[PDB]
């Protein structure tokens, strides 16, 4: 599923993330955006360490979620990859919520810090009534 940005926004507001360990929503819309276009079945292989990229977060199967395929891999948020693929995000929003859980935070993501990090992301939840 593809989502439209305030549909997403709204979205994301009542599944609670918005402030989440320090994290506002217009940062979680801008990493949803970067990281998939907000597309819950994106998937990418990273030829160079054979690991996947999972969903709308694009959550890395060799920490957060098992696959089965990706060498010395752990299932941090203890779900089947596949589960970050639904339409439905509620499961990969509580994986996402785990991994900022972590001391970097939404650093996790580099295309958070090349593309969101500093910058005015008010954009992304303008008009959508959050």
């Amino acid at each position: 599923k593809v989502f439209e940005r305030c549909e997403l926004a709204r979205t994301l507001k009542r599944l609670g993330m918005d402030g989440y360990r320090g994290i506002s929503l217009a940062n979680w819309m801008c990493l949803a955006k970067w990281e998939s276009g907000y597309n819950t079945r994106a998937t990418n292989y990273n030829a160079g360490d054979r690991s996947t990229d999972y969903g709308i977060f694009q959550i890395n199967a060799r920490y957060w979620c098992n696959d089965g395929k990706t060498p010395g891999a752990v299932n941090a948020c203890h779900l089947s990859c596949s589960a970050l693929l639904q339409d439905n995000i509620a499961d990969a929003v509580a994986c996402a919520k785990r991994v900022v859980r972590d001391p970097q935070g939404i650093r996790a993501w580099v295309a958070w810090r090349n593309r969101c990090q500093n910058r005015d992301v008010r954009q992304y939840v303008q008009g959508c009534g959050v």
